[PDB]
């Protein structure tokens, strides 16, 4: 219960929620892409590797999304997925459309 509630709170209280690990180039690239849209003020990154419950968090992220890997990216509670999914959405205009719908980009 506690782990799920905590993960939920991160996803529900931040429009952009990224679960990450330490020294991961795909975590870093995804966060950099998102900050490139000047999303900092509505973004929260959680390093779940520096956490005693990493495996529980990853298992719950798999329950929510189908994958246990980080980065795990949510936008207004919708699952974007990993960095590869973010790159596809970014290159194909879907990311910008999401952010426009949220008033985050004009």
């Amino acid at each position: 219960e506690a782990v799920k509630k905590w993960v939920n709170k991160i996803i529900e209280e931040n429009i952009i929620a990224v679960f990450a690990k330490t020294e991961c180039p795909y975590c870093i690239k995804a966060i950099s892409i998102l900050k490139g849209y000047n999303l900092n003020s509505h973004m929260h990154v959680e390093n779940i590797e520096k956490n005693p419950d990493m495996a529980n968090i990853q298992a719950y992220l798999k329950e929510l999304t189908g994958k246990s890997s980080v980065p795990r990216i949510f936008i207004n509670k919708d699952v974007v997925g990993g960095c590869d999914d973010l790159v596809k959405e970014n290159d194909e205009g879907k990311l910008k459309e999401r952010l426009q719908k949220l008033g985050l980009v004009n």
